[PDB]
């Protein structure tokens, strides 16, 4: 696609999130860059309102699948890049098993030379001392496959996966993600055959940073198609 | 699961289809056996009403995913066998791109020692000299991945994939499958995490058979989960 | 490769083996066809000297990897078709754990329009009532990955894998395969990056065949490269 | 038993003495690994000054014991089985149309630290080539690392081919021939054939003045379901 050409090098990224979980309001700003050639992202996020009222790992998926590496033999299946520069809307509901849910809406588009992800998040029905509001999730992250299908009637894609968040007591908290992406612009996009994205995420801290924050490094690679 | 034990050896299979495509009525009977230990199926189908009014390859998917091989580390994700012996209802719409569609409903269950697949099929809006009613498909079959997701809210699974049917002029006819599977019985069943089945199908003819028929050998293996 | 073009359709196959295992001399003739577009082989083998003195499954690997399906994105890695029509020599040692070994030399090449596999096999040091000469192997077959690497100095490849043969008492007999393939002709061949072949095999009988025999259907697909 | 040593975060030390076409250098590295996620974080410093070869050419030389082996493949993890006593890792790396590295390393626990001590000899490099001429980009591709048992040495043989992107758009290949053997007398796990899928991110420390490399790696075993 034409949008693909915008990703051949290193692209600066900005992330902005306005959040409300059980009435606790908060904001996060992020910045970094993406190198889709290697399917690699580097981002740092800061809670600018003080302490983040939910665990950092619960927000990883919310904080730019246009940086996925699509191998050459799968390049006609890259919806994300095909929607650029005008972008796409990404909406999710994330159901935390035996707990509350997040609902998110984001616009992912170029603003000048920068890929910008602007999100609104609303979380409801969380348990005051469940794993989320009780901060019981470990500061780590597992590898996942993100399943993608075309949604022709909406000129976009439907996406589903289930994050496994390790809890401090040895158990796992699941977070079931129902996701849709739809183009912002009117130009044609690539609607894919079924496939998946293999995703790895490394969370760390900036030793020079005193605010509540998260450093993220991600690798994302499309797979599953040989026709 | 309990139902898993029913598939440790060779199980006889019967298949019965009653069909109507654009008003053309037909019946097909099938028989053979499955060996889920190897993900292997061998079946022969006969059109008992005369000539089959659609190409045999378009019915391959319609004609027992309980015979899939689930490797030991994925056995908790085998919905199909866990629903046995009482079985499951399998419903599909199959959309032939630029052509008509099949809607099917099937009960797959043990009747005595035999696994029985009883199907009703209705096809509508087919073009009279399209690839299907014009018999323009080659007698062959590609390898496909069948994507499975849980639908817990509806007590079953949702399955999606797109068959590529090779056409006699070198093009491909796409057949987009939307499938739902629901237990028939009351007992506990396994709802899987997202995964796929890798499917290969060999079509052939019985040299001693003068009626319109298809011999089918399949291998199906589950993949995609390491957690 | 130029040799690739010889496999775009269905290609008849002939197999001939002369064997001697612990002094037991036997001969097997086989015939059928291959369709590399689908990675598919169908073959029937007959022991023309009487009863086979070793179990049929032990000879499956010996009885045409040129019929593998190489996906379009991996076609530069298909050594086997590149060596045609002049062909290649395939040599193996097969070490049956806690038992004897087979040593084989085969020529695989076109003779007219037919792909012929002509093999000499020598087996030594088998135990008289071990799993092999004692006929304790089940008539079935598991799926395997066949690992391929280039051998630049021999202008060919080196191949390794270990077959798991199921035994009648529930155990497994291992057969470790050390394999080398070299071109017969002096024309250019394709030397691959490391990859593997995913292989599935279905063994059956011809109900109207009174001779000692085996019917074989195989699917083979190359994988492991996206660069 | 060696498995048990990797359930949590394990500090790492790396020490390399090198000589490439007579150019002597040393590198010290440190960080940690978390095999539960197959994840490594390491920082390397050239302590002798400028590194005389590109940082990417040394990535594979600078602890496969931190690979994630999924539960169904745990019987195939040679690397951890050799711990704490360790293994020797030897390689020849052939750079196509250029010279070669030969390495010998001991990888073992020294107290609670996993330590990788390497000797590297490089020869027959072209002074104007991709390596000594510093024409490799500061990046890294994903690779599969193919492992087989070597029963008669009671270890493994490993082969793969690194693709290093060149500053003009071409690729410099580095064919790795690798062998690992136990240092101790204890039993080890000899695996069935399989591979490790490897991803590597190279970066810089914005406050580090010395010639250095920051590396993050993810490594996961695959290919077995029997």
């Amino acid at each position: 696609s034409k949008g693909e050409e915008l990703f051949t090098g290193v692209v600066p990224i900005l992330v902005e999130l306005d959040g409300d979980v059980n009435g606790h309001k908060f904001s996060v700003s992020g910045e970094g860059e993406g190198d889709a050639t290697y399917g690699k992202l580097t981002l740092k996020f800061i809670c600018t309102t003080g302490k983040l009222p939910v665990p950092w790992p619960t927000l990883v998926t919310t904080f730019v699948q246009c940086f996925s590496r699509y191998p050459d033999h799968m390049k006609r299946h890259d919806f994300f890049k095909s929607a650029m520069p005008e972008g796409y809307v990404q909406e999710r509901t994330i159901f935390f098993k035996d707990d509350g849910n997040y609902k998110t809406r984001a616009e992912v588009k170029f603003e000048g030379d920068t890929l910008v992800n602007r999100i609104e998040l609303k979380g409801i029905d969380f348990k005051e001392d469940g794993n989320i509001l009780g901060h019981k999730l470990e500061y780590n992250y597992n590898s996942h496959n993100v399943y993608i299908m075309a949604d022709k009637q909406k000129n976009g894609i439907k996406v589903n996966f289930k994050i496994r968040h390790n809890i401090e007591d040895g158990s796992v908290q699941l977070a079931d993600h129902y996701q849709q992406n739809t183009p912002i612009g009117d130009g044609p996009v690539l609607l894919p055959d079924n496939h998946y994205l293999s995703t790895q995420s490394a969370l760390s801290k900036d030793p020079n940073e005193k605010r509540d924050h998260m450093v993220l490094l991600a690798f994302v690679t499309a797979a599953g198609i040989t026709h």
